[PDB]
DNA sequence: CATCCGAATTCG
DNA sequence: CATCCGAATTCG
């Protein structure tokens, strides 16, 4: 009656100490085992990674032009059904919505990434995008299980503007409690990878779902450890949340 | 029977031809005549010219550090009954509000200018000061006929922003119908004093009255500034805009 | 003695 | 092969 999973923003696009990152990448997958995994920001050369790396998870894109989202799923707990894919007609930076309809035990579910339009200066555009996201949530047939894991972007304000989540999608973190220990996904006083001067913090990474047949057990960090070759695996810190079905 | 006046941000922080400049907004000033002149982006060289080349006016300043405002009377029509500073406190670039009261025709008229927060991303301070001098713009006993010009720097939705203008204050262009010959008094089109490649159109520079029975009613807008001198330039990288009003 | 537009870029 | 924060600065 489970799921658990992981979201990170693995910064593909950071072209320093790729091998090691995602080799620690891979560490986290194998010591968490999650039956999902939501993957931002993944580039052609990490796909290849993960295919030998984290070989028992199937990897599922969309569009691989430049770098991308993916998400796998853990083989033998996992049944793929079908994908789909919702375009963002305005995004500047190739993003969309990458939709997977799986089977895990007896549960149906529509599990849901993106990468939404970065920088604080594309907020509209973010919000048309969250907006897109949000309905496509309530579109899912009433018996599935529909969850949104990703890089959303987003920063104060902005969810408000929106006019807040609806009244039967959750935010998990909120739904928790707000749990300090986890209220920041991205901080350079925290992560140096960036080697920004200025301690920023955000709560970029965040996980939907809709619903109160869907109670989220845990959320915690992951990618905390500094790997040996002296870089965190990426910028941002994962995101590895378990949930109960009733 | 009737106000003129001038208002015009010089650009006094232009350091480039402003011999030939100072020259050009005090042929303005001869040209028009106007009974007072608002004044923003001035220097203290700049105020040295206009005591010489426009020596008919009396020059009218608050603080006078590094850049700052100024308001001129026509010696002989405006009388100077008093001044008022009010300050702008989060402020980071010494802007303020410069009032004076006079007389004029028989009337009397509490004048009013400032140039206020600069630049895009200073929106929020830009909004609480005009918050600010509209506030100031209600305080003058209802016989004073109040007249607030400047450089306001506000650009679209601003003013909304700021819940709009009250009541009984109104905008002179808008109140004249937005006429299109005036409607932007800062242009890069048109104007190549700071030589922006780029096309943009702003009106910054704004003329507010207080009314309430209809005892003011604008007559006129026009830019002024538009000669390019012999040095190929304009006399400020904003136009000037001339008013009449008439007290009715 | 300088600033000013604003999209792109730099740099703390 | 790159981006990413956000204030400050550059340059069209
Ligand atoms: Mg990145
Ligand atoms: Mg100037
Ligand atoms: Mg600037
Ligand atoms: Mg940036």
């Amino acid at each position: 009656s489970t799921i658990s999973f992981i979201t990170w923003n693995i910064d593909g696009l950071d072209g320093c100490n790729l091998p090691e990152r995602a080799r620690g990448v891979c560490s986290c997958l194998a010591l968490y085992s999650p039956d999902v995994v939501f993957l931002q920001e993944v580039i052609p050369p990490y796909c290849a990674y993960l295919k030998k790396r984290a070989a028992s998870y199937t990897i599922i894109t969309g569009n691989e032009e430049g770098y991308f989202t993916a998400i796998l799923l853990k083989k033998g707990r996992v049944k793929f059904k079908s994908q789909e894919i919702i375009p963002f007609p305005n995004t500047k930076m190739m993003r969309n919505l990458l939709c997977v309809n799986v089977s895990l035990g007896g549960n149906e579910f529509c599990l849901m990434t993106s990468h939404l339009e970065s920088t604080r200066e594309h907020s509209a555009e973010r919000i048309r995008q969250l907006k897109t996201v949000l309905g496509k949530m309530q579109e899912a047939p009433d018996s599935t299980t529909v969850i949104f894991a990703g890089d959303t972007n987003l920063r104060d304000q902005e969810v408000i503007k929106c006019g807040g989540l609806p009244d039967n999608v959750f935010d998990a973190w909120e739904f928790l409690g707000k749990p300090k220990h986890c209220q920041y996904t991205w901080d350079t006083k925290a992560n140096n990878n960036l080697r920004i001067p200025a301690a920023y913090k955000h709560r970029f990474d965040r996980i939907f779902f809709r619903a109160g047949h869907l109670i989220p057990q845990s959320l915690d960090l992951v990618g905390l450890e500094k790997l040996d070759c002296g870089r965190f695996p990426s910028d941002h810190w994962g995101l590895l949340c378990t949930l109960n079905v009733v």
